[PDB]
């Protein structure tokens, strides 16, 4: 489904996104909004190097989930891609949390980059109480 950006910031909060290894929960809300637009069953195709971004952190099938379609992948996070299309996302954030330890941390989604690093994010979480 397609949350709301005030559902969102408490139901991550409760899932302990706030301040996870640094992150603050207005970066998080950040790089949803930009990645899926809040869609839990979002999916994003590359058709070059044969793998998909999967649900609303969009995360990518030849590193973190498993499809069983691309060549390559690893499942660091130990789970099934499907998962990341479930509306429930327990899961999906189980998975960014493992996702941020690795080297790169954040660095791992350009959106972030592009439209939240820099860019003050105080923005995304006021109004939600959390
Ligand atoms: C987006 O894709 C990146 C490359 O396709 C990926 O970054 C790589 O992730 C590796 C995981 O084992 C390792 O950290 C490499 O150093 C890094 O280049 C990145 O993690 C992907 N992001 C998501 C959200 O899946
Ligand atoms: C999605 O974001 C990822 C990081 O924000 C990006 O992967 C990183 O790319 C780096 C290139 O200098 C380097 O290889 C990192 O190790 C790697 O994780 C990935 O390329 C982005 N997706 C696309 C389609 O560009």
């Amino acid at each position: 489904k397609v949350f709301e950006r005030c559902e969102l910031a408490r139901t991550l909060k409760r899932l302990g996104m706030d301040g996870y290894r640094g992150i603050s929960l207005a970066n998080w809300m950040c790089l949803a909004k930009w990645e899926s637009g809040y869609n839990t069953r979002a999916t994003n195709y590359n058709a070059g190097d044969r793998s998909t971004d999967y649900g609303i952190f969009q995360i990518n099938s030849r590193y973190w989930c498993n499809d069983g379609k691309t060549p390559g992948a690893v499942n660091a996070c130990h789970l099934s891609c499907s998962a990341l299309l479930q509306d429930n996302i327990a899961d999906a954030v189980a998975c960014a949390k493992r996702v941020v330890r690795d080297p790169q941390g954040i660095r791992a989604w350009v959106a972030w980059r592009n439209r939240c690093q820099n860019r003050d994010v105080r923005q995304y979480v006021q109004g939600c109480g959390v």
